[PDB]
């Protein structure tokens, strides 16, 4: 995969991706404005990068997000379409860095960077099960 | 509200806070490992800060996350307790900046900064309506 390549991905925001839906178990978020949650915008940014990566993984491999650095600069109600642009900045071993950017058809809603690590799934899964209570 | 003020928030990770649960609409996340998603980790760090700032907000005020910049350095299967620490690093009028970190009892899982803005809830909510389809 080539540094500089861009992938864009569109998502109509449903009613259930507001801050109250991220944590339905939180009383403290229960009365928040009905806007797209930062944690859901982050997942939508990961989703874009994972889709861009998928052609380049060997069977048995996947990836996990290892860092996120983004701003969230305008609020998005349900119904608008959020487009995420993921651009490859670098590949160093199993580490990929992305520039990630999102716009709701009205405003830029956020941007910054995201890093992912390529993992061997069977091995990672067996390791992480050994910390399971 | 006081700079260097610290809040701890403990949360037992349930099975439904994996990558697959953040976006059940996504075929691409369907076979990810069953570990605590970044977007849910972001959410939990935001929840810690909203709890800490609550006793300082005036009636009719709330807040929104305006930036998240964190690493995610180890994985967490359901069942472990994630403890988030939120330490206020600056307040300048409406803008609060927190140093956030989380550990799952076994590993430090993540570290960085979270910014939030105090909003006038009626006035903000009116602004969301003028862009609601």
């Amino acid at each position: 995969m080539r540094v500089g390549e861009r992938f864009t991905h569109d998502f109509v925001v449903p009613p259930h991706k507001t801050v109250r839906h991220l944590y339905p178990e939180s009383p403290e978020f229960a009365e928040f404005p009905e806007v797209f949650a930062t944690g859901f915008m982050v997942g939508l940014m990961e989703w874009a990068c994972v889709r861009a990566m998928a052609p380049y993984l060997e069977p048995g491999e996947g990836s996990l997000g290892t860092a996120i650095c983004v701003t969230h600069t305008a609020a998005t109600p349900p119904g608008l379409t959020v487009t995420v642009t993921a651009e490859l900045r670098s590949v160093e071993g199993r580490r990929l860095s992305w520039r990630v950017s999102a716009h709701d058809g009205v405003d830029e809603i956020g941007s910054g960077t995201h890093e992912r690590a390529v993992i061997h799934l069977e091995k990672f899964n067996a390791k992480v099960r050994q910390k399971t209570p």
